[PDB]
């Protein structure tokens, strides 16, 4: 692309070039020709005139694309497919007056949409699947690493750095299950007809349903899907495109959480992006990886709002008002997808924890929480619960003071060691501040969840 | 009072019993049978709680005192400990166990979770039987030619049934979306105030195995099949998004369906059971239920480690709004599908008109098969098209091509055959076919377990 | 009313009195009722057969609203206008006959909506203004005061408290400029009749457009407005919908950003909402309220952009039950926004000493260039104070962040005799102060130039808390 | 290349002009261009830079090594740094004073700035047309009597040109709201990198009139009237909003008017112009789909869908700037702008020529006028009508019983369309008068500029 023309970032900058590729114009021909040799192998089974001459020159020529051609007869034919069919059947002078045989435009133009998407998909699932095995690993590598926990960002009973990346986790794996339910369940549009009827492939088979029927399933199982739509306008229901892009909308509201969790950490320098290369020959780190994949997320729960009025708006068996919009929603949520996984891959390999930093905040915070404990304590030793409670809180609030008016280190445990009146229990302080002891059942948690859920997720896409 | 602002969901459009399930009396109903299930299982597994002190809960379910929990909100700054202090009130016996280890999600959050169930088990039934009368009409008119449209155009005929069968389709997408997101709603459970059970595993001394009893029970208690294991504060707010986005893409559906009624309307060929009022009103609120997907979109992608309060008023209207409007849209098109009037004779008038455009084709193979030239015919029919088309558009008069055929000595070979050449029946491919057997193998299934 | 059903929370909870009484069913059928008065005294003027009897008794008869029998009456008609002109007529005998003439059910349906969003953004303005003034005052009061700069929530070039406050008043400044712009080139539907054209009042009036185009404005002027619509088909054009709900929109993204920078900040513990009627851990609620509703007044926004695309010609009734939800609840969430802003803004809690211990920590880090540079001036090279600066440096954030440390960088620089010739300097060159720019001078002219002037309207309702 | 993705914005849809606003030649010149501006200003101001650096800078503006810059981002890890340093490379007396004092937004943000401008002057002559075009086509059909509806449902008759003045006021609203943005745009000037100006006012020695001065002559240079005295980092995000509620709200605009003319095809009432191609063909089809119309719904409803991109970005920012608005705001922006442009060169390709059948419309409103005039009169056909589709026979009922003879003389007069359509025709005329034509004056010397 030229530096003098706007180059889509998606493109040019963003998405990796697998991504790029499905929703270009070569994949998108190259299908098209691909569904045509799929109708005439389908057609000549079931009777009609279609050698195996034919259908080879259509087989050597899948790939060998006459661009100029094509896009000149656009111009005279005014229709992108006809212009396609005159380009085909000039390198297939044999095959020419049987390519797009009892066919409608959206044969090839929605059938090859439908490919895309269900390839699409197909790119997502696996990177999707890797980012959650990265992050599993680091939280059971985590999993009993005490760590502050916060609720309205303010502290909070201690969590363990491994448990918190359990909230990640999991909603990325409910990504994986919408993507792959979303995936499997696509339905092909196969052949159906100007309106859905199938009128013009009932008259080429002079009125046989059963070789309609039949000429259905087989494109379908050629294309490799599993199923057909019965009821169809000319297209397959539009409907379909909102609950492929709710499920990345979904993703990107997930992505975006866990990527200003991420933000957050790396303000209080608990956790920090992987270092980059090292160039031959720094205390301050931005969070950039994920401020870039917060951006991008963003706009793929924007675009839902794409298909949702799309569908609401189309008439009868189909409006045309729907085809501009998903040139550019469909392939913008997909690219932009991708970006935000292989971006979410990248940060997922080598985070950085600080320990030290994490511990000194608790050591900061915890105290105010453990209160309880240090009165469970001197009562057992004998002590009077009420007068525990009056010191402490005295003491407590000389601390809070040190920490806000003065900008002071918590100093409640050393206070609490310095008075004689907890003498009791100055020999168990240590213990009783023990920050693993605050965790609850953390570690316990996440060796659960990643057994009985993470792992089972996983297995099936071990192999991709 | 009509001196202050009334939600037109709860006055005017939404049945009693989805406003009933969004009420403040469910909502603290709930936390009571929440408090009750707690101590229940709190006492199988060893805690100091009474019969007595269960009775006592149980009898006072739903005795509630709105005013004192106001006031107790108002001194304590604190909904939850308002209502635990309320309960304690009606329940001295039980005063000191009620909520014994817990912490305040406990009950906000499931009684969340059970109205959300409660929310779809409302609407899955009325959704199936707005399926069910839309199947009766395209089985009855599966073979009714009508005019198809695309861009809105003329073009290649369907029937009213399998027009109803779009509509039918997409409605099936979503009585399958509500009914997986329903069932695969799970529960909060004990989970503590950051998702640790810390407070639970305390109340037991350190022991795991008593926590994850708890967590089982309550879960069973409640009706649920499972519980999360991994938490913060709250069940993920993705959780939401699910839900409103499954709402939304109903709203889309419905929009279409009502937008294509309104059409048929003007054309005077179909009519609700003078204006398309109700359709509009479906309209108008499924595009409200769609406008609703980005309030928990952006709630979910802002929550701050294991929560922020920045989920929770958004949520007491979104939450609700969506349910109260998803329900109006369905009282409503329930209404609409109960008494469709068509006018065959309407319909038949406009395919005479339109479809003669059509029917070249047709005319042009008869030729053939008589002897003609491809070439010739289709020339002579160019002219003759121009001809009825000026006349349609430049005189606004009546279709006249098949007139201009007959009188045309030309397609001699052809005149005898003309009505049987432009039969409407013989031009709707195989749309009766397809109404029954996507009724059989689709629709009739997926209706089954609702009858 | 009763808990055994739902109840708006933005009605219930959250909204003012004041607001929500203006989207009440009180204030709409009065305002039919004004609205038929207004016609009324019109068509008297230019010549139609209508009573001085009979138009002091509709004034007279207002507020005496039977909703009771406007309930039943649309009931047994299924009209709401005609089931008013009833019950109006009932309480007024004598004008019963000449209540609603020429007009059609828009005249006062849409009129009234046009009355209601007006008094509605009438009611958000003084709230606006005045936390804008109580931030100023607030800007002022520490203009001076340094604290860290975030750049990527990572520590950057000082600011100060009030100059950050600066940012967060422009933005209320440029919505309080749009919502009244917005209030201000609201018009008037009028008099258009079932389609627009004036058709009804056209044959009332015996074919004369003048009396016609009198009528239009003099309803116009009795309802207060400037300006009526020439073109309109049977409403105002459902544009307007989308241009009040977008400015809301645009003020809910100011009220999300100010509120989650003062969540951050209250974490921080630099800053906390105001204490109410002391505890060392204090939740930042009202800023989390603010951000919640904040964010559904974004979100409304798709409601009118989608209303006004599927309007089909002079009207379709898709928009109606769309309305009564979206521009009730945006302007209700608004109200409730600005209540609680005013409040989070009276008595804002500062801790300056959490403030310097952060810069304290943090603004070494950014001095080694001040540093580098007093060092050439007492004769070093450039160069060499660079390499040497860098390996304390990382000695010093390695202590942060591998041994979890107070930031040792000064003492490091103290203690090595290399950096003797600017020893006596540190203190001065570690001043936070000297490292905030032009922040206080920033606050200062912005204050005088483009925030006073924008308050001088409202100055005599500026003290209400 | 075919074998990558390229926005259909860019190849298919928006004008050159438009794509080349939100080129990286336009971006990188524009990066060229501010630092001689700032270079002349710090001149004046007293910086050593000399009239050689300057006219050196000044010769190199369009001279752009872009794979060398690509490749030194990549070493620097830095796009202004390596543009710095590619603009040293071809600029070697200048090097040592480019980007003097500055900080990565006074290139980058002030180019946004720039290029939104640039942007909303591009697509205001062309709404402008539009609008026009549509006065035009008003003012010959204000008189034309034309079947009104509400509900999609025969309603008291308006005509042609009146109803064609609802979707030229929609329009004239964009236009002012474009005007009123473009004009209110504020430059963002000299900074810093959290806005306190601190590395220039370290250039200049504390002197706070020299930073003063400096962000007024950068900004008058860049053609702005006013700059920010407050910022962060950037512009406030606000501003992004501010933009793109406008176009969303003519995409609004759009895709009713273009719902309308979709409508009007079906009825055979109006129909899109012919194309070149057709005029005259004696090959013109019978059916002709509105597909212009379905285009600029469909792209309309993309700019309504964008808004919400800026609304999240701004309401997420944390103090004085987070990077997460970077990514979105190169697409939205560039999009937002890009859709825009496509649609108004189609809807004035759209207004060029619309047709009308006149006969159309007569015949569906004398199907429904009998009905609307029974009022007049006084002074079963519509069962016929909807169970048997029949042509309206009550006047023919009417003229043909006794009772009627007081007034059968006068059915014609008492059923002439033009006495039901109101005040639509004087309705028109005021509005072109009073709202239109006093807008689209400035814009003279550009309405004659053809669709693209
Ligand atoms: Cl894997
Ligand atoms: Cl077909
Ligand atoms: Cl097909
Ligand atoms: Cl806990
Ligand atoms: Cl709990
Ligand atoms: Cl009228
Ligand atoms: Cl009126
Ligand atoms: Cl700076
Ligand atoms: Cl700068």
């Amino acid at each position: 692309g030229s530096p003098d023309s706007y180059r889509s970032p998606l493109a040019s900058r963003y998405a990796s070039p697998e991504m790029c590729f499905v929703f270009s114009d070569r994949y998108k021909f190259r299908t098209w020709r691909q569904l045509w040799l799929w109708l005439a192998e389908a057609e000549q089974t079931l009777g009609l005139p279609i050698t195996d001459e034919q259908i080879q020159e259509m087989k050597s020529n899948l790939e060998n694309i006459d661009f100029k051609m094509a896009a000149e007869e656009e111009k005279r034919l005014r229709h992108d497919v006809m212009a396609h069919v005159h380009t085909f059947g000039h390198c297939c002078p044999k095959a020419a007056g049987i390519i797009h045989l009892g066919a409608t435009s959206c044969y090839v133009g929605d059938n090859t949409d439908l490919i895309i998407l269900r390839n699409a998909l197909d790119l997502l699932l696996p990177k999707l699947a890797r980012v959650i095995s990265r992050l599993a690993d680091f939280a059971k590598e985590r999993a009993s690493l005490p760590t502050l926990g916060f609720t309205h960002f303010q502290p909070a009973q201690l969590t363990t750095v491994g448990k918190r990346c359990c909230l990640w986790i999991q909603d990325l794996c409910m990504d994986l299950q919408n993507l792959k339910r979303v995936r499997d369940d696509l339905r092909f549009r196969g052949v159906k007809g100007t309106t859905g009827t199938q009128a013009s492939f009932l008259q080429l088979f002079e009125g046989d349903d059963h070789k309609v029927e039949q000429l259905d399933k087989m494109v379908t199982e050629k294309a490799g899907f599993k199923r057909a739509f019965i009821i169809t306008g000319q297209t397959y229901t539009r409907k379909v495109d909102i609950e492929v892009l709710s499920v990345l909308a979904s993703l990107g509201a997930s992505v975006h959480k866990i990527c200003t969790d991420i933000r957050l950490l790396a303000n209080l320098k608990e956790m920090e992006e992987p270092f980059e290369k090292q160039q031959i020959g720094p205390y301050k780190r931005n969070p950039m990886r994920s401020e870039r994949c917060c951006s991008l997320a963003r706009h793929l729960m924007t675009l839902v709002m794409d298909p949702l009025q799309t569908a609401s708006v189309q008439w009868f068996e189909r409006t045309l008002d729907d085809s501009a919009n998903r040139r550019i929603c469909l392939a913008e949520a997909f690219l932009t997808a991708d970006t935000i996984l292989n971006t979410l891959q990248n940060i997922s390999e080598g985070l950085v924890v600080y320990p030290k930093v994490i511990e000194r905040r608790i050591r900061q915070e915890l105290p105010f929480m453990a209160t309880e404990n240090i009165i469970m304590a001197m009562v057992k030793a004998g002590g009077s619960r009420q007068d525990c409670h009056e010191k402490i809180r005295v003491l407590s609030q000389q601390a809070a003071s040190v920490v806000k008016q003065e900008g002071g280190d918590n100093d409640l445990i050393e206070r609490i060691q310095a008075d004689a009146y907890f003498s009791p229990i100055h020999s168990q302080l240590d213990h009783l501040l023990d920050p693993s002891s605050f965790t609850g059942r953390a570690s316990q948690q996440v060796q659960r969840f990643l057994e009985e859920e993470v792992y089972p997720l996983l297995k099936p896409y071990e192999s991709v």
